[PDB]
């Protein structure tokens, strides 16, 4: 069967199939992520009037985040419980070519609005010291931006090109280490002027936003992390990887402005 | 036909079916549940300003768990009619697998953000005595989280391996007596320098908390409470389950909510 | 084909079909049904602030009844589309299994959860003389919950077992006069103390509850009101049936509603 | 085949068939409708606060009818695009009866609820001089009521039956003159005692009614303007029937509620 | 296959198919489309209390486009994912025909609202200095109007007639050099009165309208800017024409609506 450029979830489904565990799974953790996602626009909202005027465009922007994120992630739950059909014969879930391939692509989009709005909040709680507002925002932006572009690219090429899949992951590597150095400036600059009590939620929110966000070039790889024909190249694999993205998901966007909520709380008189 | 590791459900349906009775009415207290936690949503948000801004977050965190509530329980009422067809000729419902087999997950994940919220949000109306808050949370947040993950691993064996079954549920149930005993300390200790009246609420809170929390384990076991081949291994355990299912949630939710509202009201002054 | 113990809109669906007006005209109603019931959560939510605090609990409850109300009667008017398709052959629709057979259960569960607010907002407005809050409360939630479960169980049978259908729907009727009693009582107490104007809405109020709870039965037997092989036992009676719910559902919660907001006005200082 | 009593869309679409135009065209209309609704219903609840809360009933009733309208006007657009699926042979867009018959129903109930609304939310805005409230309120209700009632049954028979298709029509065109005659008075009465400004918005508004309610009578005859096997009793006359409702929906609530807004604020103090 | 005058993308489809990526990339950039509107729409909601009442109403306009925007991009969505279907054999998605022909007439309808209230919103903030408020808007409107409905009828041509398609297309433009004109004086007179950084902020708002507004144009010709039979003239043309959209749209809507945002702001005392 020809797939041409499609996600090794279609391979795994189109020739080995799917067990009621390995399909439901995928289904309840995807479900549980866009369910998350609208539980948290709801608390962002509430929580508006617990901080000074000055720290509420914080709990905007992750509303913001919240919103497109419910869609998008909702849009990839129906995606795959649509692309898999349940087989009498052999009782396992194999590939319904009628429902689609799936892509992983509807939550690289989600990325590309959320990665900017993401970066740019903390700006609204900490205070910059020796570095620009603008400056700091623009790089945030622009490697924010190359980092998700050149990913969704490789991602395409997750079976049908090794190669390119490597060379594209390498280059959006780049973008993200560069988004790791600003962020760690702004953390440190952020931590100047603040309570002990600030720089102890800086600190925490420092470390989530380095493991959460490490997570996702980890999804990415996960189907050779055991390398070719391993243990997670198969329906292990296609559940490592959404259940990661979830955990990414919940961390990065969630934990994260909740924290940011709290620092705010923190700073208001 | 080869099921797998599927829920009961499957095999009642795929073998003996489901009489319009057994399926319409699954289907209308399946549809009850979602609408009683949308319902429960907007009278959450419409009282916020019926209490003092220190109980405010006991709303905030009830309308957090109805959202979340409507969403998977939802998508668990479309779970049900979506696995199961009419069929004309012998007048029953019968395993649509085009469909999906129906599977008990997508309310085990509701839990997992539930418990840990249901939990957390009485310390907002309550005050500790010889009991750390922190402490507290997190003792309920990790027995909480264990409990829900072992159960929802044991409920994809409930037909297929018996043993494995057993063995999940009774870990489960270890960490389901911690939570019993720690939510004991934490009425107690909130009894204490509160007026009879909101103790009276605590006693009913206390009662509502254990009965409503006891039907989960029995909806898990339904299947077997009259022993293999028994009275509850038909289409009336399926209807016995999904009923049990609907009123804990009602009460553990919604009602559970409703009386932590009413205590607010009574230490608000 | 053996329909078991369905409704008899499938029987008639089943054997003479249903004309494009019979069809047309049952989906029109009620669509017209959940659009009004969601127009009713606006207006009771956008005039909350029209009346006293202490009188406001009556348009959160109005609204609580309005959401579940939207939902159940949008699934109903789903469960008819679905259940009947077109034959262009001899151009009438008749039952389509595949999309499940047609109960009015989702209505049922919907007056379960309805029922209750109805009769308990009405205790916010009023105020009682003789009569003890708790009893009055206690006495319709206990005597509505069973006139509902009986009369949900009897519906079953209104084809299968004419006699069954017949003795719970009398059975239901008990508890119904007995309602219709403590209402008298609650009205009478709730004139006293109050300005003519208000005394003229509650005898309005009387005769609308009157009524249009009355229409419901009246629904329950519309099949037989004509005998057996009558002439409401046709797609005439399907249509007769589900006008009837209609206007009883709009009259019994939004004007209802609506009246009890303008008492609430009447006694605002 | 046998289509019985249905509107003129289904035989056009049954016999020669729709164009790519006629068809995308009427989808796009239809569409544009109900989004329109849904803009103007954030509309009136945002601008709520921008008159006296005399008149803020207005904006109240405005949002009532946007709802309900968005909702109906929604169904509609589905019954379209449901109903005529495309032949790849011909390239044109047949009926498709497992869609049901396309009924201009949805959009007659939707007046059912919005006449007595729209022609009651003037008299929120306007004092009356020598005309009763009440009187002037149970004419437009009653009148309103029993125009849309007959022009519902006529419109099932603008085919099967062009004399009851007339008669109906006619008997409707009674009440909608008696409809003109009491908005021309309330007008008039309204003009006296206001400024030079609120009198130039109500001559608009009494522009605005008259055009755009005439419409609907247009759309009701519109198959039959160029007689029978006319110009317009083709796909064209399809569309045009579709667009003029779109206009008159449009003009007749969003316009119309605009201008009364406008009115309200030229005179709130 | 007989197609008709249907829009360049169901050729493609119906001919050559579209790859895996190509049909992918048009469902993701669709999907953030609608998912952007829904982020935007929230965004100006819960900062409209952020300018002075005068400037609110551009927030409000804001909002409107949004959710009208949101509705008709989603269906717009939905249009592609159905008119394409994948083919296991060759392992490309071709035209679907029981799915509709796709057209990009939903998108064309919500230019018809929003193109109006976009050029209306600027008033509210800016202060006119020769030209008369009246006067500008009715020219926006009116050019705004012909636009849209021309440019919505040559798009229909596209394919089936070039020489209608450019035709129709020309006569739009002179509508479009119209708005520019008027716009340009808006700005102009806009710049006169307010500071510097005011002033700053307008140069980028026509910088921003300038570019954005000239994409539509770049869309609508995509498929022969290469010529006929040209490179574009593929899959890659598709891709091209939906992101230019995409980009056109979150630029000239939500990007545009945030500056005005920004500028009533810097006005704002
Ligand atoms: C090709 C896709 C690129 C995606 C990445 C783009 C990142 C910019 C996101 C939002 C800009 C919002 C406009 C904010 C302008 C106001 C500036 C300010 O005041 O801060
Ligand atoms: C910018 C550089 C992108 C390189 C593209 C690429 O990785 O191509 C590999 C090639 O296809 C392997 O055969
Ligand atoms: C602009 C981005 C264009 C990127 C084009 C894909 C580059 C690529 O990696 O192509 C691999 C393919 O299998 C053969 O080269
Ligand atoms: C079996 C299903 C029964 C579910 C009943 C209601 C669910 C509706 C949820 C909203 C609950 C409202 C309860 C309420 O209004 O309580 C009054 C309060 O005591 C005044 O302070
Ligand atoms: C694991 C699933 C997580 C569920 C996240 C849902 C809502 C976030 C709101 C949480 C708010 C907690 C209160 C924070 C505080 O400390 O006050
Ligand atoms: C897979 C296993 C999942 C276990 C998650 C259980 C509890 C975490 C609750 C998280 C609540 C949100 C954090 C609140 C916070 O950070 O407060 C300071
Ligand atoms: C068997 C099905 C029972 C169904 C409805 C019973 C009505 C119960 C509804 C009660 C929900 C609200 C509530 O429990 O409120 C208690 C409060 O203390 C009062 O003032
Ligand atoms: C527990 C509720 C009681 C449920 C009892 C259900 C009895 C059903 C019934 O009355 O049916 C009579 C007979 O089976 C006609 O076929
Ligand atoms: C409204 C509810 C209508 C019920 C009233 C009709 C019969 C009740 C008498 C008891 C039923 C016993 C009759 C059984 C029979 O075969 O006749
Ligand atoms: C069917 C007829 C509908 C027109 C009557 C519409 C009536 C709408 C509700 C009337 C109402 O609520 O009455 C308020 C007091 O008087
Ligand atoms: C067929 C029945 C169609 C009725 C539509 C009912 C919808 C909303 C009710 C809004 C309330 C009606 C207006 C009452 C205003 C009032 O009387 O306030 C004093
Ligand atoms: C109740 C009113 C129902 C009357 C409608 C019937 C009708 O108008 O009849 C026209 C045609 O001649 C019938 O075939
Ligand atoms: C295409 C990819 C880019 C999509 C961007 C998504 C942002 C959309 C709405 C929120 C607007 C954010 C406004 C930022 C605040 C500006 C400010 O406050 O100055
Ligand atoms: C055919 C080509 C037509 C060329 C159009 C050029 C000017 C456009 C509009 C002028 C109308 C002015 C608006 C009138 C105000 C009302
Ligand atoms: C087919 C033609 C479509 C043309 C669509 C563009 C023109 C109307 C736009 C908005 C009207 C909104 C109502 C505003 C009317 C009141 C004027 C005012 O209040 O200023
Ligand atoms: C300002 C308002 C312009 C309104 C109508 C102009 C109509 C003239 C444009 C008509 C275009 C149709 C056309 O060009 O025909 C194609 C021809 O058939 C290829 O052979
Ligand atoms: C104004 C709307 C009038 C629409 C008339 C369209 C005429 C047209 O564009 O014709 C093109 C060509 O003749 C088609 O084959
Ligand atoms: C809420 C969304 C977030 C936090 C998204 C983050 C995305 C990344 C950190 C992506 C990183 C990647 C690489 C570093 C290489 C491989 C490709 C990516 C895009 C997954
Ligand atoms: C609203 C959700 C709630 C209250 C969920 C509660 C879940 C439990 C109490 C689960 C307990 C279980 C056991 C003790 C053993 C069997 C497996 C479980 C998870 C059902
Ligand atoms: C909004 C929902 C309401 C008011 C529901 C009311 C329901 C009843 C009054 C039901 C009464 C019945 C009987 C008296 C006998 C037959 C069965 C019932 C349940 C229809
Ligand atoms: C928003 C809905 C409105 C304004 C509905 C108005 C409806 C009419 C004015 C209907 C009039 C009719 C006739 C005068 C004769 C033919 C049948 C009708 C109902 C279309
Ligand atoms: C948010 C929607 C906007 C800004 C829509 C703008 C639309 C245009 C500028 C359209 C222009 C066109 C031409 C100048 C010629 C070809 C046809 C059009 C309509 C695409
Ligand atoms: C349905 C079987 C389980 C019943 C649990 C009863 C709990 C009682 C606790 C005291
Ligand atoms: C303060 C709270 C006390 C409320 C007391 C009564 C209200 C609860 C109503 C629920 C009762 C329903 C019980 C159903 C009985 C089983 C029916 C079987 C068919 C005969
Ligand atoms: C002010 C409260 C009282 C309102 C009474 C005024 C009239 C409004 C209700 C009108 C009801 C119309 C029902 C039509 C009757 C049956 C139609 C027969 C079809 C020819
Ligand atoms: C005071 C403002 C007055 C104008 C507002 C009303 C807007 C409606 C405009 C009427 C034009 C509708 C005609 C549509 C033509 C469709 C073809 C009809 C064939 C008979
Ligand atoms: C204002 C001056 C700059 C205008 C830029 C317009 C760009 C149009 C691009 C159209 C798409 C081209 C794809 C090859
Ligand atoms: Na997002
Ligand atoms: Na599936
Ligand atoms: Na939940
Ligand atoms: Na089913
Ligand atoms: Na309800
Ligand atoms: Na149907
Ligand atoms: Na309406
Ligand atoms: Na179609
Ligand atoms: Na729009
Ligand atoms: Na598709």
């Amino acid at each position: 069967q020809e797939l041409g450029n499609a996600n090794f979830e279609n391979f795994i489904g189109a020739t080995e199939g799917f067990s009621e565990i390995a399909y439901q799974f995928t289904s309840h953790i995807l479900t549980l992520g866009y369910a998350v996602m609208l539980a948290g626009l709801l608390y962002f909202i509430l929580t508006i009037k617990n901080v000074d005027k000055k720290f509420q465009m914080s709990n905007i922007l992750s509303a913001v985040v919240m919103v497109s994120a419910f869609l998008l992630l909702y849009a990839q739950a129906q995606n795959w419980t649509s692309s898999f059909t349940f087989n009498e014969e052999v009782g396992r879930y194999f590939l319904d070519p009628s429902g689609d391939l799936f892509n992983n692509g509807y939550r690289y989009l989600n990325w590309l609005i959320d990665v900017p709005m993401l970066l740019f909040q903390i700006l609204f709680v900490v205070s910059l010291t020796t570095s620009k507002f603008s400056s700091v925002r623009n790089q945030f932006w622009f490697s924010g931006a190359m980092m998700i572009i050149t990913g969704y690219i490789g991602q395409f090429y997750e079976v049908s090109n090794l190669t390119a899949f490597l060379v594209w992951g390498a280059i959006s590597s780049a973008f993200f280490f560069h988004i790791l150095w600003v962020m760690k400036k702004v953390i440190n600059e952020g931590k100047e002027g603040i309570s002990p009590a600030g720089q102890k939620i800086l600190s925490n929110i420092w470390i989530l936003f380095l493991i959460s966000w490490t997570l996702y070039p980890g999804a990415y790889l996960m189907p050779y992390l055991t390398g070719v024909d391993g243990f997670l190249y198969s329906e292990d694999g296609v559940m490592a990887r959404q259940l990661v993205y979830t955990i990414a998901d919940v961390s990065s966007k969630v934990i994260y402005g909740v924290l940011l909520g709290n620092l705010a709380i923190t700073l208001s008189k």
